[PDB]
């Protein structure tokens, strides 16, 4: 099951098709499991600039072997939920805090 943020091992192209919906607001995020980089996730957020348009910013979720998950060497969480939940309020490294999760239709 794609639990809100955790869509699973969806490839970049599949994710882009979902994120690049003009009806998506800035802050649309989701975490994919990278098969092209095993042991790593990707919190991909859809940004919006009135000069670039809707642009998907692929942040990388690195794994600590004695810690958990972290997108940047600042905030580190022992679970994916713990990560997104915090980054929803404090972007910390992202340009925009996690606002809404990418909507699917299947």
């Amino acid at each position: 099951q794609a639990e809100e943020w955790y869509f699973g091992k969806i490839t970049r192209r599949e994710s882009e098709r979902l994120l690049l919906n003009p009806e998506n607001p800035r802050g649309t995020f989701l975490v994919r499991e990278s098969e092209t980089t095993k042991g790593a996730y990707c919190l991909s957020v859809s940004d919006f600039d009135n000069a670039k348009g809707l642009n998907v910013k692929h942040y990388k979720i690195r794994k600590l072997d004695s810690g958990g998950f972290y997108i940047t060497s600042r905030t580190q969480f022992s679970s994916l939920q713990q990560l997104v939940a915090y980054y929803s309020k404090h972007a910390d490294g992202l340009c925009h805090r996690l606002t809404n999760v990418c909507p699917t239709s299947k």
